[PDB]
């Protein structure tokens, strides 16, 4: 194979974000060279005497332009001295997979094609995630890095007669121009090592149980056309003995069969109509690249996902993995509800609140000071890897039904009856018009940092809502140094309620408001009514506060969660 150098002319909007970069397929098919220059950019950060003993893994959720984009990591990093390259079959791999195979083989770290729930095809998105050596996505010292790289490049090497099948299993080995060592491509089975590690997580035999046995639970596990199709298949169905039609859209397609992969009441709709014809006693959806997930209980039970890591935590000991390693800490992102904190305080065992993404979490995992974390957007997981697993949320909660012998329905009642409920909901207002939102946040800052904020009585209806704190909530990681400071603007009531404002504003169209209102209730009686109804006091006192209604005129929220 030869080793030619390309001269490129560089790129000024290739900054990565913390999921790496995305940008709709149009620009990497159309933009000369946009692909190329970024992959030389990633490889770049790998300093030469490492390269050689060097092996990363690549892979991704299969939307349109994956293989073009793993045909062209692999005359690149072949051509600029990486000795090894483990792709899965097919170029199939899902996000959970990828960590957990850059730690089982040491790995230097890993290229992740995926742009997660956002759509997939032709007129869709696209985007190229790089992960570290831990497992975890790459932090913000290297994201900068690849950044300057990328703006100031001339040229990148490539072998462009190299080409692999990517849908033949094992050791490919090719030479390249005047250079010693072969490169070596190694086409690994998808499923297998995550598979391997769930395996010992779990106890396999007492879930072949649950879905075989007589008793059978009957379920409808949902992967939106996404990546972790090929998993459902070969573990929940080929070993743990789920019947074939358990698996729905488990075929990974292109557009992801048009519509968005996204975990949700609104998009995983058909599986939510499915679910409430009371014919299955548990459902589930997944995204993308399989690391955020939907539980669903008998007749559509929506099982909220701040009540979700709740559950798995008072109830962590009857996951193996949990009692052969210890918990040693629980974690949730700040706007995430209440419900954890409660199971948290029952046991001398930590919580963080932390701001919103996953470095929070995986700082905290590598420090050994975190076992299972939660988000309210569909976002649970554990130290076995280094990012969100949606098909471990799974497992753990089939885990859970499966000692436990009771319904969804149930263990949520018993949950809520033992540690209090605290009703959850989110509101979207995507993009609006950013003066009158910065001023809703200021005049607001100004009003909750005042003297008499403090202690007093706001009320309507069932509750007296007393103002125990108020503020613009920041951070300072414990691991890496980092201050997040004005990550949401926090009320927070003496009763254990909350409401906050996070403002994901674009300085490219506008400007996204997101309204989360935490309830605390205690009482036996108003436990199970309807979160809208018992969150109407709340809701009201916060647009009757930020005067949202007043300085944005909108009325309702764009999606309710
Ligand atoms: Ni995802």
């Amino acid at each position: 194979v030869k080793i030619v150098t390309v001269k490129t002319k560089a790129y000024p909007d290739q900054k990565p974000g913390t999921s790496g970069l995305r940008k709709r397929v149009k620009v990497f098919q159309s933009s000369t060279n946009y692909a190329e220059n970024f992959i030389q950019s990633i490889i770049s950060t790998v300093e030469p005497a490492q390269r050689q003993e060097a092996t990363l893994v690549v892979g991704g959720d299969g939307r349109f332009y994956m293989k073009e984009a793993i045909q062209l990591i692999v005359r690149i990093a072949a051509a600029n001295g990486i000795g090894r390259l483990v792709i899965g079959q097919n170029g199939i791999l899902s996000t959970p997979a990828v960590s957990c195979i850059i730690r089982k083989i040491k790995a230097i770290g890993g290229i992740i094609l995926t742009a997660s729930h956002n759509p997939g095809g032709p007129n869709g998105d696209f985007g190229i995630k790089f992960n570290i050596s831990n497992g975890g996505p790459a932090p913000e010292a290297i994201t900068d890095k690849i950044f300057q790289i990328s703006k100031t490049i001339e040229e990148y090497a490539i072998c462009p007669d190299l080409k692999v099948d990517l849908g033949v299993l094992g050791k490919q080995q090719f030479d390249l121009e005047n250079k010693f060592k072969p490169f070596t491509v190694e086409i690994v089975d998808s499923v297998e090592a995550y598979a391997t590690m769930l395996r010992n997580i779990f106890d396999f035999n007492a879930l072949k149980e649950l879905l075989s046995g007589p008793n059978r639970l009957k379920i409808r596990i949902d992967a939106m056309h996404g990546v972790v199709g090929p998993y459902v298949k070969k573990i929940l169905c080929e070993e743990l003995g789920a019947p074939a039609n358990s698996a729905v859209n488990c075929v990974p397609l292109e557009d992801f069969g048009g519509h968005h992969p996204d975990p949700n009441l609104t998009y995983a709709a058909d599986l939510v109509e499915t679910m409430k014809s009371g014919e299955h006693d548990f459902g589930a959806a997944f995204d993308g690249d399989g690391d955020r997930n939907m539980i669903l209980g008998k007749h559509g039970f929506f099982v909220n996902p701040s009540d979700s890591v709740a559950v798995i935590a008072a109830n962590i000991f009857s996951i193996p993995y949990f009692q052969q390693t210890g918990v040693r800490g629980f974690a949730r992102s700040m706007p995430t509800s209440g419900a954890l904190d409660r199971v948290a305080n029952a046991t001398k065992i930590a919580l963080y609140e932390t701001p919103t993404g996953w470095k929070f979490f995986g700082n905290l995992m590598d420090a050994s000071k975190l076992s299972l974390c939660g988000e309210e957007s569909f976002g649970t997981g554990s130290d076995h890897i280094r990012e969100k697993d949606g098909l471990w949320a799974v497992l753990a909660w089939l885990s859970i039904l499966a000692t436990r012998k009771q319904s969804v329905e149930d263990i949520l009642k018993d949950h809520w009856h033992k540690f209090g409920r605290n009703f959850f909901t989110r509101y979207d207002y995507e993009e609006v018009e950013a003066e009158g939102a910065t001023k809703m946040m200021k005049d607001l800052e100004a009003l909750m940092f005042d003297r008499s904020f403090v202690g007093k009585q706001f009320s309507a209806n069932d509750k007296v809502y007393t103002v125990e704190k108020a503020d613009n909530f920041e951070y300072h990681d414990p691991v890496d140094g980092s201050v997040s400071k004005n990550q949401g603007l926090r009320l927070i009531f003496a009763d254990g309620s909350r409401i906050i404002f996070r403002l994901s504003g674009t300085g490219s169209a506008g400007a996204t408001i997101r309204l989360y209102i935490d309830s605390y209730e205690k009482d036996n009686a108003k436990i199970n009514q309807d979160p809208q109804v018992m969150l109407a006091p709340l809701i009201s006192i916060a647009l009757k506060v930020s005067q949202l209604q007043e300085r944005t005129g909108r009325t309702a929220p764009t999606v309710i969660t």
